[PDB]
């Protein structure tokens, strides 16, 4: 590792690996399950009817928003967002002990699941939470590698796969 390489670490962190997975939209799109997104990952809702996502929008940003919302905007948004998820890990009898068994880089990935799944979603996972806090680490990526979060979008969650396999940063360089 050169000096610039050993620097890289302390550029990321769980807003820039989520900002990598999740991308930057500023207009309502459908993610890769069909559902409405807006920003940094910031799902609007399941409904199918586009006028639920605009008034989901309009609520969570302040203002009649057509669609539409700047940089600053999905900055915070996505702040909140991350925020919740830490929050909801918490307060989480099964998660807590998990997340606070791991080291730093693999509770970014924690929060990144729990961003992308939701807690249930991600406490329901009773093998990789034990194989997890057991530092089983290869047994933890392949039984992700079979779940339909995975499955269904590979590509916005392979690199968390790869992060709690390994406990670095090496999935998000290189872009």
């Amino acid at each position: 590792p050169t000096t610039e390489n050993l620097y890289f670490q302390g550029s990321m962190n769980i807003f820039e690996m989520l900002r990598i997975d999740e991308g930057l939209r500023l207009k309502i799109y459908k993610d890769c399950e069909g559902y409405y997104t807006i920003g940094i990952g910031h799902l609007l809702t399941k409904s199918p009817d586009l006028n639920a996502a605009k008034s989901e929008l309009d609520k969570a940003i302040g203002r009649n928003c057509n669609g539409v919302i700047t940089k600053d905007e999905a900055e915070k948004l996505f702040n909140q967002d991350v925020d919740a998820a830490v929050r909801g890990i918490l307060r989480n009898a099964k998660l807590k002990p998990v997340y606070d068994s791991l080291d730093a880089v693999r509770r970014c990935a924690a929060i990144n699941h729990v961003f992308q799944m939701g807690v249930t979603g991600v406490a329901g996972f009773t093998n990789v939470l034990r194989m997890l806090q057991q530092k089983r680490w290869d047994e933890a990526a392949v039984n992700l590698a079979k779940s339909r979060w995975y499955n269904q979008c590979p590509d916005r969650a392979k690199r968390v796969i790869t992060t709690f396999r390994t406990g670095t940063w090496d999935a998000y360089k290189n872009l």
